[PDB]
RNA sequence: UUCAAGGGCGGGGAGCCAUGUGGACACGACCCGAAUCCGGACGAUCUACGCAUGGACAAGAUGAAGCGUGCCGAAAGGCACGUGGAAGUCUGUUAGAGUUGGUGUCCUACAAUACCCUCUCGUGAUCUAUGUGUAGGGGUGAAAGGCCCAUCGAGUCCGGCAACAGCUGGUUCCAAUCGAAACAUGUCGAAGCAUGACCUCCGCCGAGGUAGUCUGUGAGGUAGAGCGACCGAUUGGU
RNA sequence: UGAGGCGCCCAAAAUGAUCGGGACUCAAAUCCACCACCGAGACCUGUCCGUACCACUCAUACUGGUAAUCGAGUAGAUUGGCGCUCUAAUUGGAUGGAAGUAGGGGUGAAAACUCCUAUGGACCGAUUAGUGACGAAAAUCCUGGCCAUAGUAGCAGCGAUAGUCGGGUGAGAACCCCGACGGCCUAAUGGAUAAGGGUUCCUCAGCACUGCUGAUCAGCUGAGGGUUAGCCGGUCCUAAGUCAUACCGCAACUCGACUAUGACGAAAUGGGAAACGGGUUAAUAUUCCCGUGCCACUAUGCAGUGAAAGUUGACGCCCUGGGGUCGAUCACGCUGGGCAUCGCCCAGUCGAACCGUCCAACUCCGUGGAAGCCGUAAUGGCAGGAAGCGGACGAACGGCGGCAUAGGGAAACGUGAUUCAACCUGGGGCCCAUGAAAAGACGAGCAUAGUGUCCGUACCGAGAACCGACACAGGUGUCCAUGGCGGCGAAAGCCAAGGCCUGUCGGGAGCAACCAACGUUAGGGAAUUCGGCAAGUUAGUCCCGUACCUUCGGAAGAAGGGAUGCCUGCUCCGGAACGGAGCAGGUCGCAGUGACUCGGAAGCUCGGACUGUCUAGUAACAACAUAGGUGACCGCAAAUCCGCAAGGACUCGUACGGUCACUGAAUCCUGCCCAGUGCAGGUAUCUGAACACCUCGUACAAGAGGACGAAGGACCUGUCAACGGCGGGGGUCUUAAGGUAGCGUAGUACCUUGCCGCAUCAGUAGCGGCUUGCAUGAAUGGAUUAACCAGAGCUUCACUGUCCCAACGUUGGGCCCGGUGAACUGUACAUUCCAGUGCGGAGUCUGGAGACACCCAGGGGGAAGCGAAGACCCUAUGGAGCUUUACUGCAGGCUGUCGCUGAGGACUCUCACUCCGGGAGGAGGACACCGAUAGCCGGGCAGUUUGACUGGGGCGGUACGCGCUCGAAAAGAUAUCGAGCGCGCCCUAUGGCUAUCUCAGCCGGGGACCCGGCGAAGAGUGCAAGAGCAAAAGAUAGCUUGACAGUGUUCUUCCCAACGAGGAACGCUGACGCGAAAGCGUGGUCUAGCGAACCAAUUAGCCUGCUUGAUGCGGGCAAUUGAUGACAGAAAAGCUACCCUAGGGAUAACAGAGUCGUCACUCGCAAGAGCACAUAUCGACCGAGUGGCUUGCUACCUCGAUGUCGGUUCCCUCCAUCCUGCCCGUGCAGAAGCGGGCAAGGGUGAGGUUGUUCGCCUAUUAAAGGAGGUCGUGAGCUGGGUUUAGACCGUCGUGAGACAGGUCGGCUGCUAUCUACUGGGUGUGUAGGUGUCUGACAAGAACGACCGUAUAGUACGAGAGGAACUACGGUUGGUGGCCACUGGUGUACCGGUUGUUCGAGAGAGCACGUGCCGGGUAGCCA
């Protein structure tokens, strides 16, 4: 047969990559030598095209202006702070070990200094809940107890924009437009809805999937479709 | 080979080379004939989808939120009028896009997809110019196996290549002699082969041969007939 | 009363009857005899030829002889010869004329040889031996040329119908030019341009080419000429993105991703230093000239120390205010023009860049001090300080002044206003969408001077300059969107400016038929049709008014009702409009949205929620998408995906993410099943590879075995919004459950037109109810649903030429004429018709009939017409796409092991290595990554296979290897999917031998046993069938292992007649058994019970392995065992309607043909009933037939195609007669019937459901018959159904996909050569003329039928009821003709009237070939 979409995806050609020329700024916790003294000023908020979500723009005292990951609650002429000893405060950033317990968090780094991995898209938080001199714990948005270095600096407070999910897309429209932001192919035709040649579950005088859905994990690309490696499905039970 | 016996192969000197010619096998193999498969290249001037930078949409209708005023109310708010001008909203041959019916005209066309009337959309998932990206078991696809330059259930060009076929077509001067088989055995075999039958030509052998009839010595259970001769059918009566 | 001969009845078919025809009757028939003739290539006979043989001979050279016993022939075998090229030897010809060609003479059976004459003008042979790109009628053969076709089609069709009269030039003028008149184009047919073209531009000279005709013209031909830039573009910048170098990869590169660097990347249409006005050429022009202005750089000078922060460049979508120019319009004046019943109408009234100046909006400052005011179109603003007042900053392509006694104008060379494109500047709203960048500019003064190079520049820009082969009705971007009237309008219609008469052939006929577009049609009004297809109706605006339903938005312009012009005078809103809304009065028409523009409406059902997408080119839909619902995977060193690698997309992303799937808005809901399959988790035990390890083996090694055991599997569990399932039976079984809410004859229901109801005269339709559902059902989503829809079905009102039933007219063709000028097609012949025959579908054969030739027009009956090597079907050891638990492999994932790899069955560390960090350092860590290998998964991908037989193929079957009876025709052989039926073993005895013995069955005496008797065989003998057997081949007893080893002969397998395995018969050699012995035993009494090579194992001995010896382990001779049943041996599944090729009428579907079981009809006999009575009527059984309409069979004809069903239209026919005429019988009173005979003249109609044929139903009727003509009729129509590609449902399948199931959508080519006929001409024959006739023959349905009245309330009859002859009147169908009458048309004509233009008036053009409306003569018509 023919490769599958998801096989055409991976070439990286123009209709699958995100629109990257038009992204405002890789959003990632700055560099501090030591000392913690870096701060600076919130100057405006801005729209990331990236993530649907708001973004603030911060003028730091040796000069420095860069695009923040805006929590929740930050507004033009707020002084942010980024060290070991910031004060503890929302849209300020430090060490996971400089951080209360108890405290709701985002843009949290997988390993100290990468700039942030974890909790960033709208409205998220993980939530630091235990300490130590080797382990600090946190539990990521998925619900997941994630055990990372104590050193892993991150921003206090909710990512800004929550609740976005909460209203519906309404029209074919709407969903266009996000879609242009993003790399992503859209619409999306189901595979039961093609030829045999196209997709493992095309063909038929009718449309239904030819096998079961649930494939393995050791399934090859251009066959690995449907529920992969469920554990179960539906509902019951 | 073999206790043994019995079998197999060979044996009383003709070959070698040359020239012409009959025939076999490999090769293009008497000639043409088609759908393939594979390799390397050339194409996104068409078209699909994405991206960059530009452009386009008479006019009218309906009248969302918001806001105002007035009246009612303790408040919550409610009601009326106005304002406001939303919408993959309506009408619309504005421009522009599309293409339902006529199964009209055309059908050696104006045209290898045209003409006319009718019809759908026309502020949006919109239409469009130019630039730009994705390339062949690969793209692209709101998915019709659609589209990738009149080419698509795997583009185009050249090459492999004089592909192969048991299948169709064709195979060019005169005469004399003989003269079939359309059957049997085997076959992935029944549109083909091989081996026999049968046709023909050459060399050898050297006296019988037997298509006809008669007679003699033998073989035979079909026609017919019959079954108180088997067998099995098949009537009635004392 | 028996028999015979000939005939008769029985006896019906489709274009025109037949015995070949004519025609024949004491025969030209038939039967019995007879006589004479005709008549082949046979037979006889003369001569010759060939071939074979004989004599002679070297001879196959002669000569003679023989053939009664020689003379046909496809495929094929054999043999002699003719012709072509060039070579060689030998030898000739030719300018006193070679070859070739044309015509002609001679020879040879012939291939072919040769001569003569003409032409030709230089080469040409013969014999012998060679040589070979050596011989054509054919291949839908190749190339070239040519005829018919044909002076034919096209040069008409398009909403752009375009010309005409004079004149100019010229050899020549319909189309080249001038004038007038008449028209066409208005977002274009005008103006400016991008791309693209490339000289097409201008001039002169031309017409052989091109130009749909002609041409003096030209985009043509030839020759010259033409494009001028500091301030228009390029150039410069950067965009998506591209390249180059470096690095790395790769076997390698012209290959490849990342990361650096550098460069490239925008001419209309991104950003951007600077130009305006006039003038000029045949052709350029912000480029040249004149005038004026401006920018940048550099130099000089003065000023200036400032100078880089910031601003700008620089930005989305929607709504909106203000500023404001051009344009347009209004008022008034001036200048010029037009008109001439008024006094109107038209044009103009000008003047740049630039320099200077002015400034609304926004923002801000001071003052002020609002507690309710301020302000807007709207939102809004304020004690955090509103209004007012004063001030800073601050706009136009705008105002104003200069520029300008510049320029331009014949002249005047204006002033105000409104609405205001450009341009400027604000306010508001929206985003799960956030709307470039860089160069550059500003910041940052002035004088003077110098410099400003390089590339582009013509023209077209399209119904002739571009792409489409063309001067192609197609395609192709930007700007002018502000010309007038009109009106909502960038709409229509009309008209300016500007352009054009080149969407480039004309002339003629009242101009016929027929065709394309189209107008109007009385009465009826969907009767048409699959279906209202097509056409029509409605229509603009205002007022009134508006149902069910609903997601409260909508439905809605629902529906329905009314109004609408002009003129006179006014009112209101507003600053006003040349803006809008009203009032009163007058008044005309058939009609006031008067043309134009401009909805028909309502209801029920199905589907998909909606806008959107799609098969470029037959499918626009119910299919795809969608929001919404849901499940799955993943913490980012992730999940998913690309790459061989180096690396990469997702990702400037991070679970409110994004990947992978399913369902498909809302609403109410979404039951039961984990057995199978899938996925996932767990796992004592079982299974589970390689390395390392242990044992055996080998001086080592191969090899055998053990221990350990990863993933995986077994096993257990979870999971269905995972694949999917939800029955039979009874008051459980398969296999887990056993169908819940719902819905239901469904787009799913076979039976089926289900039943009931609604509706209609009538309704296979539609809707509602029922519903046992062939075979409904819950995210394979169920039900339901407002809104939406070029989606499917149905109903109503309205409408109407769809129909009854057609007519007239309009325009373009058609027809005739000038000019231009193809194609298709062609074996030949061809004036055919009716029959027959033939490979069964003939213009050509046969018999007849008809037929004088040529030509014009026509509609297409035939040439199984032309077009296409059939798409259907089968066949091929064909192809391809697709599928899967087909075969075999290959990626990829998981997992063990080895290397990298290090220190001290579980553990720590750090040093490689990996990741994070700028670094310091942090995390991880001998793991991971990578290299190698092993096991598991593995249609993700590749290559292939998937057999044959067969009354086509498939399904079924196996007649695919064997044995018997019959078929089988008394030797042998013999077929079918022929009839009956068996074998793929079993047996250590059920083998072998010997001894003893005789069986079934019946009878008699004491179904066991005992005795006797009869008893040739019916018993028994393993198993089919047939055969054999009695002191045995059977039974009993005993003994024995010959069911032995080796090797042959022969037959069979395979008749004849080659062929293996296998089988059998009969020997021998050896060894045995039994018997006194002869002898028997080569398994079972005979015919079924069977298997190659390669490989392995096994048996006994021997041969052999590369210089040699020893050991190990191999190779071989003979043979046994292991299976290929498709059985003389491949290792092997499907779909294709997305399909493709080779072929086949070797083979199916359709038509034909044969048959006639089936079907239709008839006859013989006549049981029977019919109150009695076979035969008024009905009529069984059985028997004999006819037809060729149904069905089936067959496979003859066509697969290089004979176009399907149904319908329609138009023609002919048959009779087995439905009506009509004439008759017979009656269970015939009459009337009304029933049945029958003759008979085919005429008639046999209209409708509702259905694609239907058929059939059901309704109302009419004299009756509403059946059948043939290729199931008549697609070079006639239609295209509803069957049967392409799209899709849905049900069922089946793991799946692709399928269905003798349903459903929505889904194309109709061609210019007529021949023939045929309808009509029209020209000739010839009869044999100069006029007029009038004749009539061989030919055609007709020219007429068919019904109702009514008198007869008559009569005959008949109890009555009820109720005829006829005849004479009349009328109707219907058909037929021919005609137009006084009625009616239609009537783009002759006359009137009314809308819009616009000619100034008004008058009078006119256009509005599609009449703007619309009203009337309508002639003619033509019903
Ligand atoms: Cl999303
Ligand atoms: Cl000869
Ligand atoms: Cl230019
Ligand atoms: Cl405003
Ligand atoms: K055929
Ligand atoms: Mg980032
Ligand atoms: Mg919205
Ligand atoms: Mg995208
Ligand atoms: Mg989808
Ligand atoms: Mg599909
Ligand atoms: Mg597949
Ligand atoms: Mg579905
Ligand atoms: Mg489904
Ligand atoms: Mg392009
Ligand atoms: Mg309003
Ligand atoms: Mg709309
Ligand atoms: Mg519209
Ligand atoms: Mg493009
Ligand atoms: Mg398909
Ligand atoms: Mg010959
Ligand atoms: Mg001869
Ligand atoms: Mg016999
Ligand atoms: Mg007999
Ligand atoms: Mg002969
Ligand atoms: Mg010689
Ligand atoms: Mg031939
Ligand atoms: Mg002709
Ligand atoms: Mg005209
Ligand atoms: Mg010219
Ligand atoms: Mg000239
Ligand atoms: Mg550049
Ligand atoms: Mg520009
Ligand atoms: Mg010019
Ligand atoms: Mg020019
Ligand atoms: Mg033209
Ligand atoms: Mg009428
Ligand atoms: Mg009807
Ligand atoms: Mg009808
Ligand atoms: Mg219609
Ligand atoms: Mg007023
Ligand atoms: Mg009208
Ligand atoms: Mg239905
Ligand atoms: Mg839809
Ligand atoms: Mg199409
Ligand atoms: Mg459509
Ligand atoms: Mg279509
Ligand atoms: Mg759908
Ligand atoms: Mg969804
Ligand atoms: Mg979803
Ligand atoms: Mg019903
Ligand atoms: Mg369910
Ligand atoms: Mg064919
Ligand atoms: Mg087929
Ligand atoms: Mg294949
Ligand atoms: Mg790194
Ligand atoms: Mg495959
Ligand atoms: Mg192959
Ligand atoms: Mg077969
Ligand atoms: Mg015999
Ligand atoms: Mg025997
Ligand atoms: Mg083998
Ligand atoms: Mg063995
Ligand atoms: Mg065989
Ligand atoms: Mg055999
Ligand atoms: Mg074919
Ligand atoms: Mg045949
Ligand atoms: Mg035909
Ligand atoms: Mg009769
Ligand atoms: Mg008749
Ligand atoms: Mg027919
Ligand atoms: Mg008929
Ligand atoms: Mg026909
Ligand atoms: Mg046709
Ligand atoms: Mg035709
Ligand atoms: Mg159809
Ligand atoms: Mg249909
Ligand atoms: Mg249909
Ligand atoms: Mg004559
Ligand atoms: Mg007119
Ligand atoms: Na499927
Ligand atoms: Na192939
Ligand atoms: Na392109
Ligand atoms: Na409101
Ligand atoms: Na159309
Ligand atoms: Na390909
Ligand atoms: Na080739
Ligand atoms: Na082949
Ligand atoms: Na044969
Ligand atoms: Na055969
Ligand atoms: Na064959
Ligand atoms: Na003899
Ligand atoms: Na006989
Ligand atoms: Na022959
Ligand atoms: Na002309
Ligand atoms: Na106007
Ligand atoms: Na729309
Ligand atoms: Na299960
Ligand atoms: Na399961
Ligand atoms: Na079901
Ligand atoms: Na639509
Ligand atoms: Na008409
Ligand atoms: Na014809
Ligand atoms: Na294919
Ligand atoms: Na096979
Ligand atoms: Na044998
Ligand atoms: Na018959
Ligand atoms: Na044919
Ligand atoms: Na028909
Ligand atoms: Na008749
Ligand atoms: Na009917
Ligand atoms: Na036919
Ligand atoms: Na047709
Ligand atoms: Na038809």
């Amino acid at each position: 047969g023919r490769r599958i979409q998801g096989q055409r995806r991976g070439r990286g050609t123009s209709t699958f990559r995100a629109p990257s020329h038009r992204y405002k700024a890789d959003l990632e916790h700055r560099k501090v030598e030591d000392g913690d003294v870096i701060a600076g000023t919130v100057v405006d908020i801005e729209h990331d095209p990236a993530r649907s979500a708001p973004v603030a723009a911060v003028e730091f005292e040796d000069g420095d202006r860069r695009l923040i990951l805006a929590p929740e609650g930050v507004g033009v002429g707020d002084e942010l702070q980024v060290g070991v000893d910031a004060e503890i405060a929302p849209g300020n950033t430090l060490p996971l070990a400089e951080i209360p317990e108890g405290v709701p968090v985002c843009n949290v780094e997988s390993s100290p200094g990468d700039g942030g991995k974890f909790a960033r898209a709208s409205g998220v938080n993980a939530q630091l809940l235990t300490h130590d001199r080797n382990v600090a714990v946190v539990k990521l948005p998925s619900g997941e107890m994630k055990r990372l270095d104590p050193q892993c600096r991150a921003t206090i407070g909710v990512v800004g924009g929550g609740g976005r999910t909460d209203k519906p897309f309404v029209k074919a429209g709407n969903k266009h437009h996000k879609m242009k932001a993003r790399g992503t192919k859209w619409p999306n035709v189901r595979g039961v809805a093609m030829n045999a040649v196209d997709h493992p579950f095309g063909g038929g005088g009718r449309q239904h999937p030819g096998k079961p859905k649930s494939i393995s994990r050791n399934a090859p690309p251009g066959r690995k479709v449907g529920d992969i490696a469920s554990k179960r499905t539906g509902r019951g039970g």
